């Protein structure tokens, strides 16, 4: 009930105003999420990135509690930091943490990463993933688009707006809820999928790297689901230019057989990180992405 959901709502968020708390605001995206301003918090200095929205118009209200209760108690350095909540009449702000470096969307259409590059990126999205399937919690939509970078080269992940929880119990979903041409065969084919299903994601962000798009964008998003489904690993355009070790990680990412496919905790041992180089090689196709916008 949208009466009981603003109670939940209520309890959740600090008290009063934020137009206190925060100055310059700015306004960047302005969807259907919301509309999204940068600002500044006054106490602390920090920029940060405000998301406001007018409730009565926002369809499943469910989400946005479980995404701020998920990631309230889902801190991690390679999470964006959600950083508190406001609620004025029907409208309801979220906080975040500001991230100047724009997406790995951008780095991965407008740059060329090497495979140092990628490895470290890689490396860092792992390290989100096995925390989070450590703690029952998986992501579902997984893709460069919710890869946010900083300046300094740092790589976090965000959108917890499909994220699943399960449980020895309810350990498999069904939900047909993430981005078509990073989903995972099983998630089209079947029913039940599991945490893994990030793990393919991850994969379609690391061909995303390499050739600058997940496999079948130019299709129909309905079409690409019964390719994934029916093609099942993709086929890199010149595999022989990559090293041994990064098919390697990219053939155990993109298996078929669930079982077969690297988890993250295993993943997160694959020598092919081992070759990340320092984030901070990252900076330079991150201000090239930014100026090319």
């Amino acid at each position: 009930s949208d009466e009981e959901i603003l109670e939940k709502l209520r309890s959740i968020v600090s008290v009063g105003d934020p137009k206190k708390k925060y100055t310059r605001f700015e306004k960047i995206g302005q969807g259907a999420s919301g509309t999204v301003y940068t600002a500044m918090d006054v106490a602390t200095g920090q920029e940060v990135a405000i998301r406001q929205m007018n409730l009565q118009q926002q369809p499943k209200k469910e989400l946005i509690i479980n995404e701020i209760l998920v990631m309230r108690e889902n801190k991690n350095p390679n999470i964006v930091n959600y950083l508190d909540s406001y609620l004025v009449g029907d409208e309801l702000w979220v906080v975040m943490e500001y991230l100047a470096g724009g997406s790995l969307t951008d780095v991965v259409t407008e740059t060329c990463m090497d495979e140092g590059q990628i490895a470290a990126v890689c490396r860092e999205c792992l390290q989100a993933l096995e925390f989070l399937h450590s703690n029952q919690v998986i992501h579902r939509d997984i893709k460069s688009d919710n890869i946010l970078l900083g300046m300094d080269g740092s790589v976090k992940l965000t959108d917890f707006g499909f994220c699943a929880q399960i449980t020895p119990e309810q350990s498999k979903r069904s939900t047909m809820v993430g981005t078509p041409y990073w989903m995972a065969p099983e998630v089209v084919t079947r029913k039940a999928y599991g945490p893994k299903v990030d793990i393919w994601s991850l994969g379609i962000m690391a061909i995303e790297m390499i050739e600058g798009e997940p496999p079948y964008l130019n299709e129909n998003p309905l079409r690409a689901l019964y390719l994934i489904a029916t093609n099942g690993t993709p086929e890199l355009q010149n595999p022989e230019k990559l090293s041994a070790i990064f098919r390697d990680f990219l053939n155990r990412c993109l298996d078929m057989d669930v079982e077969k496919r690297g988890s993250a905790k295993e993943l997160l041992q694959h020598q092919f990180l081992k070759i990340a180089k320092p984030l901070s090689s990252l900076t330079p196709l991150i201000a090239a992405a930014k100026e090319a916008t």
